[PDB]
């Protein structure tokens, strides 16, 4: 008689973004990647066996969107160094700002995915989700995420590693190296970090899906990082 | 004097589908990788033997989608692409439909113009098939102001001097003297194509500028 809050998630959308700086700087998004995987494709992953297990093979059927976005303010020195992006370079390559057409693009990508759909992002609750909420709030469209759910993979992997704890880092790279005994690739790029996150979430797919189903919350409840 | 000016965006494109042209095939996967002209011009020039495989530019836009066809894949198609109608359906993929055109239009709108599609064998397969799929929709085609070229012709010109296979894999191994290691997916084929096109990036861009033609002139593979 105990039931899930929002049903079984049929799509997980792994999400990462890069931005101009840390939250108190009121940052703007400079890169976004979404990787949509159906529940069945995740639970089709070969069981992890051995120590270390091989890095899981990404499912054959996936949908991917990766975009670079011109910010309205400069990247901090540290942000440009870590991410490899700068306002100057995004402008010389004619990247457009975060605008209504981008919301329309995002909505049409999300609409191709079976519902219910859940965003999954590492530190999403403190960074990616509030910042995306802020960017979308500036636009004239409805939120393209208004019927989409979300979860933070830090909590998920803390739970999953407990089932298999203190001053163990739950950074993306730390987890990946603990699970697979190799370093990740293309760190601090939106698509590279989404692919690393997919690999971590393919470690124990059934357990990950159960945790996500139980912890998914509506994206519409995410408080913006900062306001107009 | 170029026919349509300097191309500001190259969009590397690959389509996978249910079969060969006489079967009246339907698209099962599409990948677009949009690269600004300056990002290609910034590719390092090795001038060594062998040249290292270029790495992709930092700034790229990418779209990869799986699409449910209305007809089954041939056995050959499923073997080569790793896709099937049944599996695409069980994973809830949608057809090539109006919402997909909204998505393609919005993605294209984020690229500086003029924009040129680049596809390996695109003149005989990918471009006519895409034309057919878009023609079935109510929406006017999002590609009617876009240009296109076939990268088989490009690499024939870039390798000519002033027997060779022009399969994607053969070209990559001939240029880089190592085997490709991208996945057998639409995105894998696009990444291999990008690497080939980064072998001589200024020369590739010059050939594309000289040979770009309007996508509106591509004849559909087949008609309703
Ligand atoms: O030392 C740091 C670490 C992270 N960030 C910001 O954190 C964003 C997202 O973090 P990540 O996805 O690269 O881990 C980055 O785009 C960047 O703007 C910094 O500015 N300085």
């Amino acid at each position: 008689s105990q039931t899930l809050p929002h049903g079984h998630m049929q799509t997980l959308i792994f999400l990462d973004l890069e931005a101009t700086g840390l939250p108190s700087s009121r940052p703007e998004v400079t890169e976004l990647c979404l990787l949509a995987v159906h529940r069945r494709a995740l639970e089709n992953t070969s069981i992890s066996q051995g120590h270390p297990p091989p890095v899981p093979r990404p499912p054959r059927v996936v949908d991917k969107l990766s975009l670079c976005i011109a910010p309205g303010k400069a990247c901090s020195p540290g942000a440009s160094e870590i991410t490899g992006l700068s306002k100057a370079e995004l402008e010389v390559q004619g990247r457009q700002r975060f605008d209504d057409n981008l919301a329309i693009l995002l909505r049409a990508f999300l609409q191709r995915q079976p519902q219910p759909c859940c965003l999954v992002a590492h530190n999403g609750d403190r960074y990616d989700f509030p910042l995306l909420q802020t960017e979308l709030a500036r636009l004239s469209t409805p939120s393209p995420l208004d019927g989409t759910f979300c979860v933070d993979s830090i909590a998920a992997l803390k739970a999953l590693e407990q089932a298999s704890g203190s001053r163990k880092s739950y950074s993306l790279g730390s987890i990946y190296t603990r699970l697979y005994w190799q370093a990740p690739t293309d760190s601090h790029t939106a698509e590279g970090d989404v692919l690393t996150l997919l690999s971590i979430c393919q470690w124990k797919p059934q357990a990950l899906l159960q945790w996500v189903d139980e912890h998914a919350r509506p994206f519409s409840t995410v408080k913006p990082m900062y306001g107009t």
